[PDB]
């Protein structure tokens, strides 16, 4: 209640990691299994070892940095997030949670605090799902949602497989994925939504996570000349994609509040200015806090889209390339978080997470919750993503205390 | 009337060139200024020199192969097309006209025919405008529509410039672009439309070319998280693009008959599945045989599209990256072509060309017309583009006789 993390030390570690794999506007382009990700993992590794943590790496490249407890038989409390970013990443999505875990350890060392349960700072591979789909791939293997082989065979847009890239940057570890058992899992993360800033609250007590689908459409047209083909003879997969995006906007807007839909990825083949496309590939991202509502939006998109296509002579094929159902966080750990906020005198409210997180898969296999701090305009997945020294430190303080309650001081 | 070209020799030259830069389905991917194009140009060069033609090359890489006439004062009759293809090219778009020119020369040699006017077989650089926009770039320089510098600075999607690529494959010539004066220019080309096949006509007597615009849209959104951004806070340039494609389909359909509108090329940035795009870039291709109608479709697309975008918070920027006005071919050469068809006993009808061609720029600077043969289902810019030995030869015969009438036998 007096005991606080070092704000300047946390902040300084965030500005140092921001320099690894810079974007073009003061954010980060440090995507999974690139060289810059390798550099980021090594920097994090070295900081952690100077803090007395010992490293284990699983076959999905997930890094576990351990601070032993006083009971050698006791299961660990993990503090988790990701160091991998979007191509237009901010400095804080993922990174905040991992380096807050480090700061909590450093503070314990500064105060010579021992715990019953070990504490394990965790960096999951390919949270973002920008380079290889799905998102939360490593934590999904951990929870048994995906096989190792399935994960290894994911390809980026240049055709490189996840497995090979992991091996290339040198982070294929020896531990079986998901062989570690957790006593509890905590994730500190920026909100990525406008609510905490708009309501003037310092801490978000995360109760639930909204679920989502990634539906990948492959539409088949007929390559043909854009100048000499009569309109009544075109098989236009581009127009079909256009009508499908409009229909997604309608489904989302007919399902307010608590529903989003949209598309961020799109490919045309062969992508010539005077050739109607033979393939159009894109991903629809739909999400709701409410399972039945999410099921209903999916069924509907999947029924209406083939009819848009059939009206145009266009072939339509859909694959789920990502899926997380809504999650309810562990009520006991939710109280610990609220309690830590109150003990510390920090304004707080409950919150549903808008994004998915590795925490959502962690909750399959262990008591789990999350903590959020505010971010400016709820902007995230943009280089302009912004938090203050003061916001970051507040939530880290809450993380510190929640973890100590759960790991048990001696 | 007895004198016909060698159908097996023409056809065999088409099947030989088809083996250079193969596609993935028995067409061709032999785009401008690739190594495959270098190889195609060299094969054509060697066939022409075996036929006693002498070569000049301009600074745009256009190849002029000359057969002398007996009048020292007389300007040449050119036979023109292109050997460069789309990524999903057929074996016949462009190639038919260039190798028919060669076949006509070989037949003149076989019959020992001399002409008053010299004959110049012409292969123009970057007709297709698939790799570098605009289309008909070299012939455009020739007719004075584009500067040499502007042409050299065109970039492909990987950032290579036209100028450098021309130099690399070894086709930068020494002649000033457009220094040659032509007496007349003829282009034999497949129809790329269904009409000749459907009407059971062997020869298309081309009277006009429909004109067109390439309008390149750059839409500006805000990169944002596709799960955690509320719908009322998204600036969705993808949805804006979707509504613009639908508006184009409406403008085209409301301008029937004689209007086409469509999109073959599209880029999203940064093209991650969970990041709404910051940039969406695409090209709208609009065409009409009627100038006022084409003008009107452009004004309308250019007025309605910024309003679609402004309603979504999206910034809108439009640049013309290609333009040819409707062309009326030289009526005297049109009669020569009709006459050759009649002399030979080939069924014929008039046609407006759906595509643009180098012929359209040639017509700025010399009497010009085109000859078409049928193609199956009017399918073109597709590897499955199809003509028969019999169709190809008939139109070449008409080319031969039209050119002889115009160049004048001795
Ligand atoms: N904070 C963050 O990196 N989160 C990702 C993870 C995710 C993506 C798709 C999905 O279906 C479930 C989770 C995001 O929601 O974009
Ligand atoms: N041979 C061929 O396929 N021709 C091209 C040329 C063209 C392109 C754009 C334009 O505005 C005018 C002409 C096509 O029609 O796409
Ligand atoms: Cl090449
Ligand atoms: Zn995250
Ligand atoms: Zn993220
Ligand atoms: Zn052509
Ligand atoms: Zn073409």
């Amino acid at each position: 209640e007096n005991r606080r993390v070092n704000a300047d030390r946390l902040w300084d570690s965030l500005m140092e990691m921001a320099k690894i794999g810079p974007g073009v506007a003061g954010g980060n382009n440090r995507q999974t299994l690139t060289d810059a990700d390798g550099e980021g993992r090594r920097l994090f590794q070295s900081w952690c070892e100077e803090a007395g943590l010992s490293m284990g790496v699983d076959k999905m490249g997930t890094m576990f940095l351990t601070r032993p407890g006083t009971d050698p038989d006791a299961l660990p409390v993990h503090i988790g997030s990701h160091l991998d970013t979007q191509p237009t990443g901010g400095k804080f999505d993922g990174v905040l949670g991992v380096l807050s875990g480090l700061e909590a350890v450093r503070t314990m060392n500064d105060l010579g605090i021992k715990t019953k349960h070990p504490i394990v700072v965790t960096n999951w591979t390919n949270e973002e799902g920008a380079r290889f789909a799905p998102a939360m791939l490593a934590s999904g293997v951990f929870a048994g949602v995906h096989t190792l082989e399935y994960a290894y065979a994911r390809k980026d847009p240049e055709g490189k497989s996840f497995g090979d890239e992991l091996k290339r940057i040198g982070w294929l570890g020896d531990e079986e994925v998901g062989a570690r058992k957790m006593h509890a899992y905590f994730e500190y993360h920026i909100e990525q939504g406008p609510i905490l800033e708009a309501e003037n609250k310092q801490i978000g007590v995360v109760t639930h996570c909204q679920g989502g689908w990634w539906l990948e459409f492959t539409l088949t047209g007929r390559e043909a000349h854009t100048g000499s083909t009569p309109m009544d003879m075109r098989v236009n997969a581009g127009l079909a994609m256009a009508r499908i995006l409009e229909m997604v906007q309608t489904v989302a807007m007919e399902n307010q509040p608590g529903a989003v839909g949209g598309v961020g990825q799109m490919f045309f083949s062969p992508n010539s200015r005077n050739v109607l496309p033979g393939k159009v590939v894109f991903t629809v991202d739909i999400r709701s806090p409410d399972q039945a509502k999410l099921d209903g939006m999916r069924a509907r998109i999947e029924a209406e889209a083939p009819k848009i296509c059939e009206r145009l002579g266009v072939g339509c094929s859909i694959e789920a390339v990502g899926h997380c159902d809504p999650v309810t966080f562990d009520p006991k750990l939710v109280e610990t978080v609220r309690g830590a906020a109150e003990k510390l005198g920090y304004s707080h409210m409950n919150l549903v997470s808008g994004a998915g997180h590795d925490a959502c898969w962690a909750a399959k296999v262990a008591p789990t919750t999350m903590i959020m701090c505010p971010c400016v305009g709820g902007l995230s997945h943009n280089e302009a993503e912004d938090i203050s020294r003061e916001w970051a430190a507040a939530g880290a303080d809450v993380l510190f205390h929640a973890v100590l309650e759960t790991a048990e001081i001696v």
